[PDB]
């Protein structure tokens, strides 16, 4: 298949290649810890934003009910987060404080600088407005 | 939650936001002929490399052999293509095919081009393929 016709033109075909590497890249770095980017996501959420709801975390990442249900059994099972009653807040758990403290420290130094190494510092960051403005205003 | 604290300065992130967006677009555009992104990238590189196999297109695309069974599967129960002793498009696959084609060219990509600068969007096309390349 070695032809690409019209998709190497189209900016979503190259979009989703690079969103598919990166998670593959994020994955290898942060191994030692065994977070996907959507599970450290949420673990980033929940300690920058104590005391929301499942609601919150899940409709600021775009990511659907019963999909974040299943999520927050995985998260929840080992040890994580726990879910704990509204005068269903989410807390991190020390464990989930300590992996997330980890976690940070692998994706910078050994994943997004790599990244920015590669694409250096003007056109990572033009990179990143574009991609923000695609996500804000697309 | 409100703080995005390092998620908001982080490249995968932003990267997988924007594609989200432009994935759910291009569902609500090409919905007329009812193709998702990797259907009609399935549909597109069959119809352009006649007679190359199931593991090439597969590969090419970056799609794991039993996601990549699955989706044939679908593909054949619509009528779109045929696993014959190689996958070919049918008439019906040709006809949806360029029906999308041109839904994708001028809804979908245009839109796109247009928000952002047509020189900006050929920078980030090129910044995306690098990263696919070589990252
Ligand atoms: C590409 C696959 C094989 C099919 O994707 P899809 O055509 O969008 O199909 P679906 O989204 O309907 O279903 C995929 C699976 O996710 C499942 N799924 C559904 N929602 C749920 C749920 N809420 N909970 C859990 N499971 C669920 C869904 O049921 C299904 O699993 P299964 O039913 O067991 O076969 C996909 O599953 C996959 O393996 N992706 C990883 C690799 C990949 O994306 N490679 C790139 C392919 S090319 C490409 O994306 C092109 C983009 C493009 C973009 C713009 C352009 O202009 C041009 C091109
Ligand atoms: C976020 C979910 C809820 C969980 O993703 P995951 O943590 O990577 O976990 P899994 O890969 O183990 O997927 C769990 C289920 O989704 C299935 N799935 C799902 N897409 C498929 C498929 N294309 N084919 C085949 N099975 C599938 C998957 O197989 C599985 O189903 P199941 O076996 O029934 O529990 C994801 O499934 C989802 O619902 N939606 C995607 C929407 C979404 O990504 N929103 C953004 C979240 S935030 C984010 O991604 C941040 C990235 C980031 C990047 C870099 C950074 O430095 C920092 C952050």
């Amino acid at each position: 298949e070695l032809k690409m016709g019209e998709l190497s033109e189209l900016l979503g075909y190259a979009l989703k290649r690079a969103q598919l590497r990166v998670f593959e890249d994020f994955l290898h770095c942060v191994a030692p810890v065994q977070l996907t980017p959507a599970q450290f996501s949420v673990l980033l959420l929940l300690d920058a934003n104590p005391g929301r709801n499942q609601t919150e975390i899940a409709t600021t990442l775009g990511i659907l009910r019963p999909n974040f249900v299943a999520m927050l059994d995985a998260l929840e099972g080992r040890g994580l987060c726990v879910r704990t009653r509204s005068p269903h807040i989410l807390m991190l758990t020390d464990k989930g404080r300590a992996t997330l403290a980890r976690a940070k420290k692998l994706v910078a130094t050994r994943h997004e600088d790599r990244l920015t190494e590669l694409l250096g510092r003007d056109n990572r960051d033009a990179l990143l407005s574009m991609l923000a403005t695609i996500a804000r205003e697309f």
